[PDB]
């Protein structure tokens, strides 16, 4: 009866720079969220983007890239293991118009050569390294 | 409503494994496909993949590498397909319920087989057709 979820995450690129979001108190990460009952995976992705990054952002292309699993121990206040499947999509944005919500404290469009300067969380480092960007 | 399916694109020494579905009858031939298995609650996706392979292709098949490739979705129930690139150390196959025959196929001959829709889309995306 372990908690298990499928998570959709977009790696958003514009004019060669990648979007990173700073989690509210707090590391830098890709955005993303869970797929809810009755939703298709891309529907969940677009919903998460609207919610977290706003309605001004315009995506030109969304393409499934790769997936992996992860196990995390979350502390709500009790501790529980959560098994996740990460579905990572390559996204190209037509613009850079971002409007953040309370899940994020800040955001940045970062050139690949500067990604390593950021205090990224573990999952984000893994994803970027697999893409050959880090 | 929700199902996660794991599928291996298995290759050995330049050839890819295709399996002929037992699913279908009369004059309508069973189509050729990649193996596909469900993931039980609490089961890791790679463990589910290895279980599917053991169940439908036999325990004798040794995998030298299993690497996530890509995913997509489909409907039949809403499915999420998780497709892995795999390399087998050998070509020993022993089939059971899902399949009635198998073949190791050169990439240039894959298109000659009557591939099911999902398999066709997957091989096309891989650049093999």
């Amino acid at each position: 009866a372990m908690r298990q979820r499928t998570i959709v995450c977009p790696l958003i690129q514009n004019d060669g720079c990648y979007l990173l979001c700073k989690m509210a108190d707090g590391q830098w990460a890709l955005s993303g969220g869970g797929v809810e009952p009755g939703e298709r995976i891309e529907e969940a992705l677009r919903r998460e983007i609207r919610e977290e990054l706003g309605e001004q952002l315009i995506l030109s292309d969304i393409t499934p890239w790769t997936f992996r699993d992860d196990i995390r121990i979350k502390t709500y206040g009790r501790q529980e293991e959560i098994y996740m499947i990460y579905l990572i999509f390559d996204c190209v944005s037509a613009n850079r118009d971002i409007c953040i919500n309370d899940e994020f404290q800040d955001y940045a469009w970062v050139k690949p050569e500067e990604l390593a300067l950021y205090d990224l969380n573990v999952a984000t480092r893994h994803t970027l390294a697999l893409k050959g960007l880090l």
